[PDB]
C-alpha cells in the first residue's frame, strides 16, 4: 500500500485514457504515434518527427524509451504538464511580433498612479509600488509631482492623505528596474505641480539619474509617425505638458505632449499630432466609444490615447480593459496593486509577446481607413466566427485559501470569454465537494466567438461556499490566439499573479471554423 498510496493517489484516469487512445495497444508511444497525437490531438502546425523527438528528449524519463525514441505514459504526462503542455502557447511566451511599427500600433502595459500601494485617499505610496509594476512588465508609469521640503520634489496623490515619497528615489528605482522584464521603452507620465525652482530640480534629477537612458531629443528621422518600440528600445520617454513650466522640463517632452482632447479629425485632415497624447477617464471613454466608436478607433491608429479609472474608484478598484482595447486604446492605465479579474485579464493579455509590454494590435485596428466598430459590427476581416469547445476535465492540487485545517475545498470552475460585447460569455461547472487534490468534472462548454482577434479565455476556480461568498482559488487568462488546442494543463495563478507551482486544471480545447 506504500507505493499503492503514492501510486493510487498520484493516479489519473483521464491521463491513462488519453495515453491509451494515443498509443493504442502499445505500452509506448513511438515517434510516429506521438506525431499523430501532436497533429491530430494537439493540432500542432510544426507537428512532425522533429517536434516529437524534441518532446521525448526533453520530457521522457525512461532511458530505454528515450534512447529508443519512444514515449512512456510518464513522459506523456510530463510533456502535458510542461510549458509545452501549457494551454498558454509556449511560443508566444517570447517576443514574436513585429516590433517595428509606430507605438500607436501596440497595446501598452500601463499603470495608474503607480506610486500607490493601496487606496487613493490615505494609503501608502512607495518606490516598491513602482518596482512591482515594472516587474510585472509595466511600460507606462505615473508620477504625480509636488514641491517637497528642502527643495526636494516629492510624489503622492494630490489633495489626499496618501503617504509621500521622493521624486529622486522613485527615479532610481525606475532606473534600476525599467528593463528587467523587457527591453522596450518605458514611458513616464509627469503630472507636474512643482514650483519653477523644484521643476528645475526634477529636470536635474531626470538627467542625472536616467542619464543616457533618457530620451531627450527626437530620433533622426521619425517625422510623420511615432517611433517604434524597436527604435526606442532601452529608452525612457517622458510624457507631460510642453510650452508655469520651465524649459528644462518642457524641452524633455518629445513624443508625448499631454493635450486636452480636441476631437476626431475625419471631418478634416488632422487634429492631434502623432506626438500628442490625450487622456480620458473611464466614463468619457465609454461615451466616446458608444457614440464615436469608429472615430476613436481610427484616431487610435496614429495616436496614443490614455485611459484612466473613474474618480469614484477611491478603493483603487479597476475597470475592464477589454472595452478600451476594442477601441484601439493603448495606454489603458489600471491600478496594478489591486487583485481582481480586471488585472487578471490585463496580465493575461500582456503575458503574450514574451511579456515585453507592447502587444501588436490586430491589423484592422491599424488601418486608418477602417470601418470597424466593436459596437456596431459589420462584415470585415475582424469578423471570423469560431466555435470553441472547452472540456474541463479534472483539477490537480488546488490550493487551500482558507482556515487553518484543509477544510477540503469544494471546487467549481468558471470559464469566461472576454472580447467584443457580442462575444462575452461565462459558464460554470458543478461543485465537487471536498476535493482539491483531484476533483474531476468532465464538463464541456461551447462558445461562439465572432471576433476572436479581440478575445480572451479565462479560467477561474472558486471554492464554493453555501453561506458566504466563494473564495477564489486560482485563475488563468489566455489571449485567443495563444490558446493551444488538444489536451493541456491550465496552470493556476494566485490573486497576486503568482504562479501556483502545482495547481492546474486539465482540459481539452478545440477551436473550429
Amino acid at each position: 500500500e506504500i507505493e499503492t498510496f503514492y501510486k493510487m493517489l498520484t493516479q489519473r484516469a483521464e491521463i491513462d485514457r488519453a495515453f491509451e487512445e494515443a498509443a493504442g495497444s502499445a505500452e509506448t508511444l513511438s515517434v510516429e504515434r506521438l506525431v499523430t497525437f501532436l497533429q491530430h490531438q494537439q493540432r500542432e502546425e510544426e507537428a512532425g518527427p522533429a517536434l516529437a523527438l524534441s518532446l521525448i528528449e526533453r520530457y521522457e524519463p525512461s532511458e530505454t524509451a528515450k534512447a529508443q525514441r519512444q514515449m512512456t505514459k510518464d513522459g506523456f504526462l510530463m510533456y502535458l504538464l510542461s510549458a509545452d503542455g501549457n494551454a498558454f502557447s509556449l511560443a508566444h511566451r517570447r517576443v514574436y511580433q513585429d516590433m517595428d511599427q509606430p507605438l500607436s500600433h501596440y497595446l501598452v502595459s500601463s499603470s495608474h498612479n503607480t506610486y500607490l500601494l493601496e487606496d487613493q485617499l490615505t494609503g501608502p505610496s512607495s518606490t516598491e509600488a513602482y518596482i512591482r509594476a515594472l516587474c510585472k512588465g509595466c511600460r507606462c508609469l505615473e508620477l504625480d509631482c509636488w514641491d517637497g521640503p528642502n527643495q526636494e520634489p516629492i510624489i503622492y496623490h494630490g489633495y489626499t492623505f496618501t503617504s509621500k515619497i521622493l521624486f529622486c528615489d522613485v527615479l532610481r528605482a525606475i532606473r534600476d528596474y525599467a528593463f528587467k522584464a523587457s527591453p522596450y521603452p518605458v514611458i513616464l507620465s509627469l503630472e507636474n505641480h512643482c514650483s519653477l525652482e523644484q521643476q528645475r530640480v526634477m529636470a536635474r534629477h531626470l538627467r542625472a539619474i536616467l542619464g543616457p537612458i533618457l530620451l531627450d531629443q527626437p530620433l533622426d528621422g521619425v517625422t510623420t509617425s511615432l517611433p517604434s518600440p524597436e527604435q526606442l528600445k532601452g529608452k525612457i520617454l517622458l510624457k507631460g505638458k510642453k510650452l508655469k513650466l520651465v524649459p528644462e522640463l518642457s524641452d524633455m517632452i518629445i513624443y508625448c505632449k499631454s493635450v486636452h482632447f480636441g476631437g476626431f479629425s475625419s471631418p478634416g485632415t488632422s487634429g492631434q499630432a502623432f506626438y500628442e497624447m490625450a487622456s480620458f477617464s473611464e466614463s468619457r471613454a465609454l461615451r466616446l466609444l458608444q457614440e464615436s466608436g469608429n472615430g476613436f478607433v481610427r484616431h487610435n491608429v496614429s495616436c496614443l490615447s490614455r485611459i484612466y479609472p473613474a474618480g469614484w474608484r477611491t478603493d483603487s478598484s479597476n475597470y475592464s480593459p477589454v472595452e478600451m482595447w476594442n477601441g484601439g486604446c493603448q495606454i489603458v492605465a489600471l491600478n496594478f496593486q489591486t487583485p481582481g479579474p480586471e488585472m487578471d485579464v490585463y496580465l493575461g493579455c500582456f503575458q503574450d509577446n514574451g511579456g515585453c509590454g507592447y502587444v501588436l494590435k490586430p491589423a484592422f485596428l491599424r488601418d486608418p481607413n477602417t470601418t470597424f466598430n466593436s459596437r456596431a459590427l459589420t462584415q470585415g476581416p475582424w469578423w471570423r466566427p469560431e466555435r470553441l469547445r472547452v472540456r474541463i476535465i479534472s483539477g490537480q492540487q488546488l490550493p487551500k485559501v482558507n482556515k487553518n485545517k484543509n477544510s477540503i475545498v469544494d471546487p467549481k470552475v468558471i470559464v469566461e470569454i472576454h472580447g467584443v460585447g457580442r462575444d462575452t460569455g461565462s459558464r460554470q461547472t458543478a461543485v465537487i465537494t471536498n476535493n482539491g487534490f483531484n476533483p474531476r468534472w468532465d464538463m464541456e462548454f461551447e462558445f461562439e466567438v465572432t471576433v476572436p482577434d479581440l478575445a480572451l479565455v479565462r479560467f477561474m476556480v472558486e471554492d464554493y461556499d453555501s453561506s458566504s461568498k466563494n473564495d477564489f482559488i486560482g485563475q488563468s487568462t489566455i489571449p485567443w490566439n495563444s490558446l493551444k488546442q488538444g489536451y493541456r494543463h491550465v496552470h493556476l495563478l494566485s490573486k497576486n499573479g503568482d504562479q501556483h507551482p502545482s495547481a492546474t486544471l486539465f482540459v481539452k480545447i478545440s477551436i473550429q471554423d
